[PDB]
């Protein structure tokens, strides 16, 4: 009864009322490519740092099942697919969402959404949560508190499926191009602190062909940030 | 993001763009009391007489599994629950739906929805087929002929899934109460005939405490009829 027009992402979708997580269970059960697990709030849903996320009703909390067949080396830019996608629905809807990388949105440094990324094989889930009526902690923003009014949840979603399954069908053709896209709607040009094995500072320059971050270290010095068990800081 | 706010009905909705029959994806998957599966259309949809049901899109089709905790005897009236759902979802939308016994809904004497009850193991899966927008065969009609405009698909799923979860979660407690809604709803004091071997006509008095349908033939005699593979026909 949705009536989506999508080609892959949205063929199929499992709406629930409540659920513990939506990427716990985009993982567990058998579901074919394509497939949305959107609920109205999750229990248990964490982060990429696998910290606790807020998702309580208001919001859009959600996970797509994803089976791309491309070189092991673009996997890392599913991240990316999400982060992008968000920020288009966000331009839509006026809101001027920037990324910070690799996985978050921000407006105005206050977070409005997260992605994260899972997978174990062949089956990847790519897990949204972008806050839209929904009360927020601290430090974050929601579409609403940045409209100052409530926003159409269901136009929210339809918006981002239809820009998620444009960019997923791109993606599987030209692996490349999402690049592009995060380049032109990151920050970068500031100073920034990486949170990993210690910690370092420097400029956040750009993404090279791998989707890693460049930083420039005050001695000149250059380093290329690989996203996994890694925190960035703006100073 | 569809903020359901049903006790049981709707818990969990599983939406396709496509498929070949919600009622047999809702037969043979595992899914829990109160799921909701609906499809934009379905390919091989078929009727309470077997007659192949025509799904095109633009209209609501749709099963929902259950598992009554009632005794043996009230197991059959499940099919009256879908059939008065959808009258009360009319009524809101000036719409004056009416049963033709034992299953469908017609506005005057155009068929509009079908109900189809299966109950594969111990759980029951009702399927509801109802005319929105989408064109109809000659001879029915649809909520959007009975209205000259478009209708908000969603909101009638919205509407209905209300309904039925009252109607449902009512039953559980009174399974007798539906009868009398029925019976208030129901095309009566009109003749009709029975058709197949033994087939006969007379005037359709009423439903009895099992639900069948009361007919009067002519010769006085009085005849239950069982709702089961029952084809009749208004004269
Ligand atoms: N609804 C929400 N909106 C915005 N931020 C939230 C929300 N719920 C929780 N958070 C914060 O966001 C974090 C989300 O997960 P995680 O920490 O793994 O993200 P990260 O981008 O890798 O790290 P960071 O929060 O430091 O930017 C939580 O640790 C929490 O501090
Ligand atoms: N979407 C639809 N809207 C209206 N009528 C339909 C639709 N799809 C199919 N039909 C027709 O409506 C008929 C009625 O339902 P069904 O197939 O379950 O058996 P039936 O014996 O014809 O029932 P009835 O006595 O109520 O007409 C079908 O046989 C078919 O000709």
């Amino acid at each position: 009864m949705l009536g989506l027009k999508t080609s892959i992402i949205g063929r199929r979708v499992i709406y629930f009322q409540e659920i513990t997580s939506t990427n716990e269970f985009a993982k567990t059960s058998y579901l074919e490519e394509g497939t949305v697990i959107v609920a109205d709030k999750q229990t248990m849903g964490h982060g990429r740092l696998n910290r606790k996320w807020e998702s309580p009703e208001g919001g859009l909390w959600l996970s797509i099942v994803l089976s791309p067949k491309v070189p092991q080396k673009d996997l890392p830019k599913i991240v990316f697919l999400g982060a992008v996608g968000v920020v288009e629905t966000l331009k839509e809807f006026s809101i001027d969402g920037r990324i910070k990388w690799p996985n978050d949105v921000l407006v105005n440094y206050k977070k409005i959404a997260g992605v994260l990324v899972e997978g174990k094989g062949d089956k990847i889930v790519l897990g949204i949560g972008l806050n839209v009526n929904n009360k927020v902690p601290n430090g974050a923003t929601s579409m609403k508190l940045e409209l100052g009014s409530e926003v159409p949840l269901l136009s929210v979603f339809r918006s981002l499926i239809t820009n998620l399954d444009r960019l997923y069908l791109n993606f599987l053709k030209n692996p490349m191009d999402i690049l592009n896209l995060v380049r032109d709607n990151m920050i970068l040009g500031v100073r920034v602190k990486i949170l990993g094995d210690g910690s370092f500072e420097g400029i956040a320059e750009d993404i090279d062909d791998f989707g890693r971050l460049i930083i420039r270290l005050d001695s000149g010095e250059v380093k290329k940030v690989i996203y996994g068990d890694v925190s960035l800081r703006f100073l």
